[PDB]
């Protein structure tokens, strides 16, 4: 398990949580010196439990699938919640079995459904440590519309940050003031799968991408990532989605 307390949290204790979250995800191989996540994991070992604690010390346990960093559900008090999709339904067989009741949310977990349910594209939803403390708080009591927005916050803070050092740094900058994500944050979120595959394909292709990945940069404009010498590859991405899952 890993853990994070919003109470007293600063850029460094968050950095330390995001480190632990990365280091909880098993791998047997590194590709260009980036942990390569497993094809699959059987049984309960598939699921990492994150204990998040709001500013007041109230808590939720989030279940994360260690092959893709995908959040499947969480436990609030004696109620478990899960996204409405086959992979979360599977997870429900392994985690939080002692919850008094299980609610299945009325959406799946992908950004497009969550945004629909939230009424907002995540370009318009502030994130940061304060947004994360709100989200923990929201998810403590079932409200499906408000949960969708909180889950957007939760996914980007925790999973998207473990995936990209850049997104981790963005959150750190938003330690005490939330702010909507940069376009490059959005770009990086939406290319994880694409990058993970091109980095794996570069391995028999002299570091060169079979297909270039188009991002948006820090500056605020469009760029093509064509090989493993890119900053995106050499310092930004921290985890690879195995091509066996793409
Ligand atoms: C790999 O990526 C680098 C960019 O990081 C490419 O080189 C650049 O592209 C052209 C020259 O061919 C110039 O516009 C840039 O200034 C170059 N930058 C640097 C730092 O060299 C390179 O062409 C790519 N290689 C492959 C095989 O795709
Ligand atoms: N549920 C989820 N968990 C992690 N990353 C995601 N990206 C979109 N949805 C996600």
């Amino acid at each position: 398990d890993v853990s994070f307390r919003l109470s007293g949290a600063d850029p460094s204790s968050y950095g330390m949580f995001i480190k632990d979250l990365r280091n909880a995800l098993p791998h047997t191989e590194k590709v260009y010196n980036i942990p390569l996540l497993l094809p699959s994991v059987s049984g309960a070992g598939r699921y990492l439990l994150m204990h998040l604690f709001n500013y007041d010390g109230n808590t939720i346990t989030v279940a994360v699938d260690v092959t893709n960093v995908y959040i499947m559900g969480y436990l609030a008090l004696t109620t478990s919640y899960f996204h409405n999709e086959p992979a979360a339904d599977l997870a429900s067989q392994y985690v939080f079995r002692s919850a008094r009741r299980k609610i299945t949310l009325p959406y799946s977990g992908n950004y497009d459904r969550l945004q629909i349910a939230a009424g907002k594209p995540r370009e318009k939803i502030p994130i940061g440590l304060p947004a994360l403390d709100t989200a923990i708080s929201t998810l403590l009591h079932y409200d499906s519309t408000a949960a969708a927005g909180a889950l957007l916050v939760l996914i980007q803070t925790t999973a998207e940050a473990a995936r990209f050092k850049y997104i981790e740094q963005q959150i750190q900058e938003r330690a005490y003031r939330d702010e909507v994500p940069s376009s490059a944050t959005i770009s990086l979120e939406n290319s994880w799968s694409g990058l993970s595959k091109q980095i794996q394909l570069a391995q028999g292709n002299n570091g060169v991408f079979r297909t270039p990945t188009v991002l948006v940069d820090s500056k605020g404009n469009r760029v093509q990532i064509t090989n493993v010498t890119s900053n995106v590859v050499t310092s930004n991405i921290q985890l690879l989605l195995n091509t066996k899952n793409i």
